[PDB]
């Protein structure tokens, strides 16, 4: 078995010629050659069994990604884990290999207005499907937006996905709602326009300050909803902040792109634009095609209350969910 950065990757004999992609808290992504399909694939190693929260994420992503089928959403082609539950410490999720991600692309490339428009369309087409299944992604960021050589976009990382970095987090998450994904897509749109994050806060306080520095001081109506007391008081203790017009921050940006940006980056989630209205925005006219925008057959529903389940039980559910990919099923 191969070793990638002192981490073992037990995916052989089928998957070999491993190469590092990235890593998180309890997982590592590599690329490898599939000796059956004769292509390179992406493999995601997960070690979640010590924590209940990590077990919940793993099971949700596996369940959601195996039911969904849409061009702009990553699937699961294969899953590797030990023959027995006692020996299963890791789960390897095999997925389509893409050329890069938006995080990497925005670090080296300046995007044309037509490419910002096209990438934005595919995010919203993907999210149109997700939201139609009554699911929120809850963690849309440039690293979760995969791109291939022909500019096809796929949304990955459904660990935080639920049935309806802090830089892409909606203010209502920071002040205690498919609207949270729209906020993230708004942040991503702004980063595509300038190659830098619009709200790069070092901490939540710095995050809220970055937000108010552009949007201006929140209105009474915006501070009317259920809000955390510490957060509400903090905002009430701040000196007035003026709203910075969108053309001052993005002088070169397409005004239609700035109209949609404004509607997505709305403090009040109840006043924020929805996915379908965003797809119909004049800015996405050249790509908008409701004939070619699939929705889910029925809303996604989990059979069990996963949050209440002990980590040992979640492991069993994971073992059963992953059984269909084992030889002799
Ligand atoms: O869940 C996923 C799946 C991911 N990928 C799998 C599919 C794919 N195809 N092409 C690529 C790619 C190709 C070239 N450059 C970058 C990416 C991926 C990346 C990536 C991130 N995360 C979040 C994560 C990672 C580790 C632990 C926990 C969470
Ligand atoms: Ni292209």
């Amino acid at each position: 078995p191969e070793m990638v950065r002192g981490q073992v990757f037990d995916v052989g004999p089928r998957y070999t010629n491993l190469s590092y992609i990235g890593e998180g808290a309890y997982g590592m992504v590599c690329s490898a050659y599939d000796n059956v399909n004769k292509v390179r694939v992406a493999i995601k190693k997960i070690s979640p069994f010590e924590h209940q929260t990590y077990c919940q994420r793993t099971l949700r992503e596996i369940k959601i990604l195996l039911r969904f089928r849409h061009e702009n959403i990553i699937g699961i082609n294969d899953i590797i884990r030990a023959p027995t539950i006692e020996q299963m410490k890791d789960v390897y999720i095999v997925q389509d290999l893409m050329e890069t991600d938006l995080y990497k692309l925005l670090k080296t490339q300046h995007l044309s207005n037509d490419h910002i428009c096209y990438f934005l369309y595919q995010i919203l087409r993907g999210l149109k499907y997700i939201h139609s299944a009554n699911v929120l992604h809850r963690d849309l960021k440039p690293s979760n937006l995969l791109l291939n050589t022909t500019c096809d976009l796929k949304i990955c990382d459904f660990g935080l996905a639920r049935v309806a970095t802090r830089w892409y987090r909606a203010p209502e998450i920071m002040l205690n709602t498919k609207s949270i994904d729209i906020w993230s897509v708004g942040c991503i749109l702004a980063e595509m326009l300038s190659n830098r994050p619009i709200f790069p806060g070092k901490h939540y306080l710095d995050q809220l300050n970055h937000i108010l520095g552009i949007l201006g001081s929140p209105s009474q109506e915006d501070l009317n909803c259920i809000i955390n007391l510490k957060a509400r008081n903090y905002l009430l203790s701040l000196p007035h902040k003026n709203k910075v017009p969108w053309n001052r921050l993005f002088p070169n940006a397409d005004s239609k792109a700035l109209d949609l940006l404004d509607k997505m980056l709305t403090f009040n989630p109840h006043k924020r634009i929805e996915v379908e209205q965003a797809l119909a925005h004049p800015y996405l006219e050249q790509y908008y095609d409701p004939s070619d925008e699939p929705i889910a057959e029925a809303p996604f529903k989990f059979d069990m209350e996963l949050d209440d389940l002990p980590k040992e039980k979640l492991k069993e559910l994971i073992f059963e969910e992953t059984a269909r990919f084992q030889p002799g099923y």
